[PDB]
């Protein structure tokens, strides 16, 4: 309360009023009785304990409900202390269902941000708050987390100041599903480090400030620009990152910026040209539709009705939150603020509407033939044009591939079907190779000079998901995830042994990685799945089916994490599960092969390596060059650098990605996402567990109660105790971060035992809170039962002072009534009373 001003506003969403805590923690437990459990419909629910059938348990619900389940249905609840704890993992009952519950409970009280260990959870508050809110920003601005409540932006100055306190690079780790909300929150990260630490002294006056001229500006006007491209409207979000990202965010030797780094992974080049009914492609196009430069529409050929592409208008073409008119100058601002050539910044739109014209690229049979012949050259002209290209030997090229089998180059007929799914082809790959270069480009404005020292990575990328359907990318994705999951698992466990090793406590333990090598080796190691897949893609006439089998005979019965599938339940075929940290996963093996060859019309490809449109022409260049190594059919393209596999590279870029990872100090971020439905302060049950599972804070908690459930860093403790023996406690905290705490524990007729100090904190059983209380509870019977005596004592001590006044007044009363009960009968006093009125 006195603390928090500094939010002020915000304060509501990050803490509570210090009574609506006190009014919280502070009120009637049952332990004994008071329980989580099991629950067909709903996860968990809560629920009072009623009977107990020797191993089956009878609980009274809340909502009222009573259910008979097995002894381990039924889990403990933690007492009151803990009800919207900001790290769940100082809690004495690390469950599943206390973590849903804390999440939940904070927030319906609208807090999003909770910490579950080095997590730092944030969900989704489909609505708005003040807490991006620029008087946050500084209040979060030099402080411990342990100083300040629940927040992202903690994480962020905690990587900077540990950035220059230790002198090593930091990374953060964002990671949730679709629809989380993970750009939003590192596109906030960022804006932080930009503000925080800029200063580019000429740049920061309000003259033009943040337009192309300014990084600071070039770094944040990236996102916008990749967005447009990269970003789509999915079902489930709005504004969806349909690829991963990192930024290095190199600061320099003062802690003022230097420069940026961006590499794009895994971009969903089929949304060029597919898109579920709900959904839509990236939003470029209909930016771009939108009309806001009618210029464009004129100078690409086009229309402004979407249902002229076939290619984007498959799905959805306009969102109510989105205005694609605004963007369109967003977009195109931003690419001269990045430094782009108008021809560039020409490029890229003519070659964005070429893409277009390509889906309307149409093809007839020819008569008697089974070949394709052009429907026309009324498209192709544009495209032809559009790309700088010439419409006719674009054409044939298209439809008399020469290929070259053998030592030469042979002309090879295409069918209509063919046709159709080459331009698609080239149309995606056309895309993508430029938003890389656009990557690229931009990467090189956001090169300067300047000394470096240290950076910050900011990795946004997919969480591992499942689905009834899992196909390729599924793998490559999940793969991904699960190398980074042992790179926490470690981090941990270095971590902390580094505690058990400052207080002195006696515990061994082996890496908690170790229990996923398992599944990585076989993936990426040379005779596994990858390998597997990327040899036979060298093989002329092998085929998905051929592939498979090369897989199990090779994998199964011998190998545990190797499975052949289930293949019913929600999935839709077999091929293959694996056993991943999250579960199992089912694969489907259908595409592969092509997804991986990447196959694309050579001869095509020598027309854009010759445009008129340089760009173009440039991004074919590598292509070009390794033409010279698979010369003659069948053999091996790497010879002249081009890729063998479509995994070859996947795993080299995040390799170069997790080795970065590592000469990191690694901060992670845990986005979730409530409800599927878009609703503020709600939750479904089992789609938060889910994250739960596949995100690492389950598994985190795991790893924390290996043991000692509850672990309080150092501060955190401090805080929150001293006012114990408050004199030793305090001074013990402030004296030492650490050497505090332990000082403080000297006092209390708590169990010395039940605790356990390292490194960066201390460690405690539950049963242990349980503990705890037991002593205060006899602790207390000698402070009542002495406080009540007195009082009783000092009761009647009150009860003599009255007896005792009353002393004479009884008397008075007691003769005074004697006697007229004897005179009342007295003739002289009847007399006297007859006679005592007619007196004066």
């Amino acid at each position: 309360d006195a603390e928090m001003a500094a939010f002020g506003e915000a304060a509501p969403y990050l803490r509570k009023s210090e009574k609506e805590r006190i009014e919280a923690q502070n009120k009637p437990f049952d332990a004994k009785s008071s329980v989580f459990v099991v629950h067909p419909k709903q996860s968990f629910v809560k629920g009072t304990i009623q009977s107990k059938e020797g191993g089956k348990v009878t609980v009274k619900t809340e909502g009222g409900e009573t259910l008979t389940v097995k002894e381990d249905q039924v889990f403990s609840m933690n007492p009151p202390k803990y009800d919207k704890i900001e790290d769940m993992a100082m809690m004495t009952h690390l469950h599943e269902p206390a973590v849903l519950y804390n999440l939940k409970e904070r927030y319906a009280a609208w807090m999003i941000y909770t910490y579950s260990g080095l997590f730092c959870v944030t969900v989704n508050p489909y609505k708005w708050l003040p807490v991006y809110n620029p008087k946050v920003v500084l209040a979060y601005r030099g402080k411990k987390r342990q100083e300040a409540p629940p927040h992202i932006f903690s994480i962020s100055d905690n990587a900077y100041q540990f950035m220059l306190t230790d002198r090593e690079n930091q990374s953060i780790l964002i990671t949730g599903e679709s629809g989380a909300g993970k750009t939003v929150n590192t596109k906030r990260v960022i804006q932080y480090f930009a503000t925080i630490a800029a200063s580019g002294e000429k740049k920061k006056e309000e003259q033009s400030g943040k337009m192309q001229g300014t990084l600071e500006d070039q770094i944040i006007s990236a996102n916008p620009l990749l967005e447009a491209f990269g970003n789509a409207k999915t079902v489930r979000n709005d504004n969806s990152s349909r690829f991963g990202k990192f930024i290095r965010i190199h600061f320099g030797a003062t802690g003022k910026l230097a420069s940026a780094d961006i590499e794009t992974y895994l971009l969903e080049k089929s949304r060029v040209t597919f898109q579920l009914p709900a959904e839509r492609s990236y939003h470029i196009f209909y930016q771009i539709m939108s009309n806001k430069k009618p210029e464009l529409i004129d100078m690409l050929l086009i229309t402004t009705n979407p249902y002229d592409y076939h290619y984007v208008s498959e799905g959805e073409i306009t969102v109510p939150s989105i205005d694609d008119q605004e963007e369109l100058m967003a977009t195109d601002s931003a690419i001269d603020i990045l430094g782009f050539s108008a021809d560039e910044k020409t490029a890229i739109y003519k070659l964005t509407g070429a893409v277009m014209h390509y889906g309307n690229l149409k093809f007839k049979q020819k008569q008697r033939e089974e070949q394709a012949e052009p429907d026309g050259t009324e498209v192709a002209d544009k495209a032809a044009y559009l790309m700088g290209l010439n419409s006719a030997e674009l054409l044939k090229a298209l439809c008399y591939p020469r290929v070259g089998v053998g030592n030469e180059a042979v002309t090879k007929g295409e069918t209509v079907s063919e046709v159709h799914n080459s331009v698609g082809a080239l149309a995606k790959a056309v895309y993508e190779k430029m938003f890389l270069w656009m990557v690229i480009r931009i990467n090189q404005q956001l090169d300067t000079k300047q000394p470096r020292q240290y950076f910050i990575g900011v990795l946004d990328i997919a969480g591992f998901e499942i689905f009834d359907f899992n196909s390729f990318e599924q793998l490559c994705i999940n793969f991904t995830n699960e190398k980074l999951q042992q790179f926490f698992n470690h981090h941990m466990f270095v971590l902390e042994q580094e505690e058990y090793k400052k207080e002195g406590i006696e515990w061994e333990f082996i890496d908690f990685g170790m229990d996923l090598a398992a599944c990585i080796e076989l993936i990426e190691k040379p005779m596994g799945i990858f390998s597997i897949l990327e040899e036979e893609c060298m093989f002329p006439k092998a085929t998905d089916t051929s592939f498979k089998n090369k897989l199990y005979d090779e994998h199964l019965g011998k190998s545990n994490n190797f499975q052949k599938p289930k293949p019913a339940k929600g999935k839709a075929e077999a091929h293959f599960s694996l056993v991943h940290y999250a579960g199992t996963v089912d694969y489907n093996i259908s595409g592969w092969l092509e997804k991986n060859k990447d196959p694309l019309n050579e001869t095509v490809i020598g027309l854009y390596q010759k445009s008129s449109v340089k760009t173009l022409a440039l991004l074919f260049a590598t292509y070009g060059g390794e033409a010279e190594g698979g010369g003659g059919k069948k053999g091996g393209k790497k010879k002249g650098s081009s890729f063998q596999t479509v995994s070859a590279l996947f795993r080299e870029n995040l390799n170069k990605l997790m080795a970065n990872l590592r000469s990191t100090h690694p901060h992670f971020v845990r986005c979730i996402i409530p409800n599927e439905t878009k609703t503020p302060g709600a939750m479904e049950h089992e789609l938060v567990l889910h994250q739960l599972r596949c995100n690492g804070v389950l598994e985190g908690i795991r790893i924390c109660r290996k043991g000692f459930p509850s672990r309080v860093l150092y501060a955190d403790f401090k805080q929150r105790y001293r006012v114990l023996n408050a004199s030793a406690i305090p001074e013990g905290q402030f004296m030492d971060s650490k050497k505090a705490s332990e000082k403080l524990l000297g006092g209390g007729d708590v169990d010395h035992t039940q605790y356990a100090f390292g490194h960066t904190k201390v460690f405690f059983k539950a049963g242990l809170l349980g503990l705890l209380e037991e002593m205060r509870d006899d602790k207390l019977a000698e402070i009542i039962t002495a406080t009540q005596a007195r009082c009783r004592g000092f009761l009647m001590r009150v009860e003599y002072r009255a007896m005792v006044e009353r002393r004479e007044s009884i008397f008075c009363i007691q003769y005074n009534v004697r006697s007229f009960m004897n005179v009342k009968h007295w003739p002289w006093m009847k007399l006297f009373f007859k006679i005592k009125p007619l007196l004066k």
